[PDB]
């Protein structure tokens, strides 16, 4: 089984991600790195596979979904667990997906706040990239969605192993985007 991660941006430190069914905020320099980062493989001929749930498929704009480049797997409860075409993947769980999948390298877990709060727990989940949003105000911003990650029982890993497993990827410290500031970290288990 390929190596699954979670992939997140949220903002210190009640870890918000969302305000009524959209991001809080437009960091330009951030979605190019999720793009990146969920994109790049380091053997020939394979792809990584993003997992998202049905709310966050739905709130993809027409041309930008499927994600590019990506095996897109969209996860409904009501769902079978069914290949539609050469990008997408309906699945009822994320084990279900993994059976289904071929040629997969990397394997990014993009949302929203149910898949994330009820993966964060699952034993196939072996890493969290986490982009750490900071604000000289964080309750000036509304927000309504959280994380329940307990990263407690995670550990903050050095910058050299983020850099070792986005490989060539640029990561630049305290990026500033109005008044967002914002850093790249990479999590483990304890
Ligand atoms: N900052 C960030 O990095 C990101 C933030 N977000 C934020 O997240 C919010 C949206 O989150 P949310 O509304 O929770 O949407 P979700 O993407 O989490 O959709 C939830 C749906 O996924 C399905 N689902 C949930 N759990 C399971 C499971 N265990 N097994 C199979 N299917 C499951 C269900 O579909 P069904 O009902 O059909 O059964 C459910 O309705 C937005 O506000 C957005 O801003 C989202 C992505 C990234
Ligand atoms: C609201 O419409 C959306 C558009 C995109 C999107 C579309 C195109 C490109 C090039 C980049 C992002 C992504 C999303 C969701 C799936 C996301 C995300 C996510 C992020 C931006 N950063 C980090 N770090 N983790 C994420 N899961 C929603």
């Amino acid at each position: 089984k390929p190596n699954v991660a979670i992939i997140v941006a949220a903002l210190k430190p009640a870890l918000g991600i969302g305000y009524k069914g959209k991001m809080p905020w437009r960091l330009r320099k951030e979605i190019r790195y999720f793009k990146d980062v969920t994109t790049r493989t380091t053997k020939p001929n394979t792809r990584n596979a993003v997992i998202m749930g049905r709310k966050t498929w739905e709130s993809i704009p027409q041309k930008f979904r499927p994600l590019p480049d990506r095996l897109n797997i969209i996860l409904s409860r009501s769902y079978e667990n069914e290949i539609i075409d050469d990008n997408i993947i309906h699945a009822s769980s994320i084990e279900s997906s993994l059976n289904l999948v071929s040629d997969v390298e990397r394997v990014f877990i993009i949302g929203g706040a149910e898949i994330y709060n009820e993966l964060i727990n699952n034993s196939l989940v072996s890493h969290l990239l986490i982009t750490e949003i900071e604000h000289p105000s964080p309750e000036s911003i509304e927000m309504d969605t959280f994380l329940k990650f307990p990263l407690e029982s995670w550990t903050k890993q050095p910058k050299s192993e983020l850099q070792k497993f986005v490989g060539d990827t640029v990561l630049e410290d305290d990026i500033k985007e109005g008044d967002f500031t914002y850093n790249y970290t990479l999590w483990t288990r304890k």
